[PDB]
């Protein structure tokens, strides 16, 4: 069994918009925008939906930048995380109950305040490289093992319900 998720990085020439989880799981960490793809929606519509809900932003285009798989100890569920980035946004960023957007200069990324896997694949995203990655987690804060690879084109999964 896997669970289908999206993550969207709003990435501009000198800056990246992250959001601070205000409540819930992972509260107090900065991350990209996204969440679970629900039944009855496509991955890309779920990505657009979560970004609109969490930041109030609309996007003209999303670029498929990567795939990450998360495995946890104790959970048979795997997470299939489809990563996107976008340069072209409209609206002004405003917080939801769940998330508060804030801009960071690209050399000021707060990796100590983000999830540990971000230290690995965020550099590739910031180099405009496409990637596949896998991270085996223990609890919240501990990567047990991982693999990461750059790729030329990204990985179509052909989800036929999404
Ligand atoms: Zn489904
Ligand atoms: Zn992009
Ligand atoms: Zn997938």
């Amino acid at each position: 069994a896997s669970r289908l998720y999206t993550l969207v990085l709003v990435l501009q020439p000198q800056r990246v918009l992250l959001g601070m989880k205000k409540r819930g799981f992972g509260a107090g960490r900065w991350n990209g925008f996204g969440g679970k793809v629900q039944e009855g929606e496509t991955i890309e519509d779920g990505a657009r939906r979560e970004l609109q809900e969490e930041s109030g932003l609309t996007v003209d285009a999303l670029h498929k930048v990567g795939q990450i798989v998360f495995e946890f100890v104790g959970e048979p569920e795997l997470m299939d995380v489809h990563v996107f980035c976008t340069d072209s946004i409209q609206g002004t960023p405003v917080e939801s109950d769940e998330m508060r957007p804030c801009w960071f200069q690209l050399d000021q990324i707060p990796f100590k305040d983000m999830w540990p896997d971000d230290s690995y694949w965020f550099p590739l995203l910031l180099q405009k490289k496409k990637f596949h990655g896998y991270f085996k987690f223990q609890g919240q804060d501990t990567i047990l093992d991982y693999t990461l690879r750059e790729v030329d084109t990204v990985l179509e999964h052909h989800h036929h319900h999404h």
